[PDB]
């Protein structure tokens, strides 16, 4: 289970990072103001990646979307990652 909402953090790149379980799915977005950037989500089911989803490169001012549609099942857990180019 993941307790639910986005968690931010700031990259040393720039712009804002948001990730977790989020309306109905695993997220992980990252908006850079100024760069082509992405972001990468993983869903695990009791440790073993289940899904692995990679956001295109993504314009500047925008968030990118990676997504894994998800229930916050006991086993669920996920991992994110964000990418600048
Ligand atoms: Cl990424
Ligand atoms: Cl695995």
């Amino acid at each position: 289970w993941v307790n639910p909402g986005y968690h931010y953090q700031y990259p040393s790149e720039g712009g804002t990072w948001r990730y977790g379980f989020v309306n109905a799915g695993l997220r992980s977005e990252y908006n850079h103001p100024t760069k082509v950037h992405g972001s990468t989500v993983q869903k695990l089911i009791d440790g073993k990646v289940d899904k692995t989803n990679r956001s295109i490169d993504t314009a500047a001012g925008r968030y990118s979307n990676a997504y894994v549609g998800a229930i916050n099942s006991p086993g669920l857990k996920g991992r994110y990652y964000y990418r600048t180019n």
